């Protein structure tokens, strides 16, 4: 049977079941540490934000909807500092997120935070960049080098686990995988990030085991680290994904 592992921590008991049913033999390596953690200085990084800003830079389109609702809610106008500021976007969904918003970019990416170090002005101020559960310190430092003080924004904070993402590399190096699961970018990235041998790693998810990924931007992810996804889903459902999956290689042997 095919094995199937899962990098989730979150539907574990959703995912067991599904698999099954599909005749796969599930598999549980998460690589986060626990539940999402809410970041203390939220509410005053937004009131900073505030305050006006020289530039802004997203992530996420969810990431920029959630950060508005914050602002209104926290009764402040954030509309007002992002009109005045050079916006930029790392991809699509930022994108139009800022654009649904009446704020749109001024420039995107491709997707890749790394795709905006070029784009970045040169000038001296506030950036303010709204963030996705981890610190990006190549894009923070760009931002400080281009003498922008950094504001991070960050509701919540995720957690690698060390442990869990050293057993999860162990496990796919001794062939123990078939396919291999991640329903969010920050687990591909935590996983790369965290792994002793990235190459032998996107090597054996470029060949002995198909990497799945729960919508195009945890696809984005495993396309920035060299890999090339098995199979994306996106309709961003875990259970969509095992279905599509299982037609996926009933289709390569039809």
């Amino acid at each position: 049977a095919v094995r199937v592992a899962y990098a989730g921590l979150r539907r574990k008991e959703a995912f067991k079941a599904l698999a099954e049913k599909l005749g796969f033999t599930p598999l549980l390596f998460p690589v986060q540490a626990t539940e999402k953690v809410p970041v203390p200085e939220y509410r005053d990084q937004v009131r900073a934000l505030a305050q006006g800003v020289d530039l802004f830079l997203a992530t996420t389109g969810v990431g920029v909807r959630d950060l508005l609702e914050a602002g209104k809610a926290l009764g402040l106008d954030l509309e007002g500092p992002l009109a005045k500021a050079f916006r930029l976007a790392r991809g699509a969904k930022a994108a139009r997120a800022l654009k649904e918003a009446g704020l749109p970019p001024h420039a995107v990416g491709d997707g890749t935070s790394k795709s905006l170090l070029p784009l970045l002005p040169q000038g001296r101020g506030v950036a303010a960049l709204q963030l996705y559960g981890k610190p990006l310190p190549l894009l923070e430092n760009a931002l400080a080098e281009r003498g922008y003080r950094v504001l991070p924004l960050m509701p919540y904070r995720h957690l690698p686990d060390p442990e869990g993402i050293l057993r999860l590399e162990e496990a796919l190096l001794r062939g123990e995988v078939d396919a291999l699961a991640f329903v969010a970018a920050i687990q591909v990235e935590f996983l790369f990030e965290g792994a002793k041998d990235p190459k032998a790693l996107r090597e054996a998810l470029n060949t002995r085991v198909k990497a799945l990924a729960v919508g195009r931007v945890t696809a984005d992810a495993l396309r920035e680290w060299g890999v090339k996804p098995f199979y994306v889903d996106e309709t961003e459902r875990l259970g969509s994904l095992l279905q599509g999956f299982k037609r996926a290689l009933q289709k390569e042997v039809a």
